[PDB]
């Protein structure tokens, strides 16, 4: 399964956010690779969470590197939200 995410970041205005389709199975380590390379930040440095329009404004941290977005039942539309 595809997920199309938002993906905001901390300076940005809800209404510039950009989004991504990821697979499901996609760990956190690797999504956290893909954002390392886009914005030239170390991995050991990036925060991941995400929020669900089912739950408006509660965050939930992507923490375990190991475990996939779909460990977390990130969903279809969902956004994460990327800090450094
Ligand atoms: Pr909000
Ligand atoms: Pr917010
Ligand atoms: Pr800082």
């Amino acid at each position: 399964q595809l997920l199309t995410l938002k993906i905001k970041y901390p300076h940005q205005l809800d209404q510039k956010v950009l989004e991504k389709q990821l697979p499901g199975s996609m760990t956190i380590q690797k999504v956290k690779g893909l954002l390392s390379r886009l914005l030239k930040v170390p991995v050991s440095d990036l925060l991941l969470s995400y929020e669900s329009p089912k739950k408006p404004g509660r965050e939930i941290e992507l923490e375990n590197d190991l475990k996939s977005l779909q460990f977390y039942s990130v969903e279809n539309g969902d956004c994460l939200l990327v800090r450094w």
